[PDB]
């Protein structure tokens, strides 16, 4: 039962050599599966980029996700729906 | 100085044989011009189609635009920002 909000913690644990499966976190998006997949893809790619830039993921996950939703609506709707 | 909110009034006054120019209503979108041009395009087609459906425009413009924004992310931002 993972969604966009769990992306920063997941990247902290598993690094880059792992699979993240969003069963209900993709199809549960308020605008279908295409938006849900884009939201998760944007969330992961944004958190990884910040980690590669030296930011502290565990502490700045919320800020990274907000900054990415600031330019991606699909992630914005995903976050405001869950958690 | 016309934005998405004025589309129900513009379509009612002018009909379908006219040009609508969104100069500052396209580039003033909180996410650029390509996002702004989509919100203007979706708003017009939603109002025009709902007029071909027989629904009243001058009274149900707000509702029509809200149903359009429910599935268009670009239109939702434009309606939130202006008015
Ligand atoms: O069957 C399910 O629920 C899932 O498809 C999750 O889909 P959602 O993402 O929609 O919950 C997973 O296969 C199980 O959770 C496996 O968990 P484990 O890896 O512990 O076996
Ligand atoms: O200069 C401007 O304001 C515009 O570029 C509109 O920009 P916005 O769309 O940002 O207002 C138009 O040329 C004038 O409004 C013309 O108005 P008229 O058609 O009455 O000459």
């Amino acid at each position: 039962g993972i969604h966009v909000w769990h992306v920063p913690d997941l990247v902290s644990i598993f690094g880059d050599d792992a699979f993240f499966l969003f069963g209900g976190g993709t199809h549960g998006h308020p605008r279908g599966s295409r938006a849900g997949a884009t939201a998760n893809r944007v969330a992961v790619e944004a958190v990884v980029q910040a980690r590669n830039e030296g930011r502290d993921i565990l502490a700045e996950g919320r800020e990274i996700l907000e900054e990415a939703a600031r330019w991606c609506p699909e992630l914005r709707e995903a976050m405001e729906l869950w958690g």
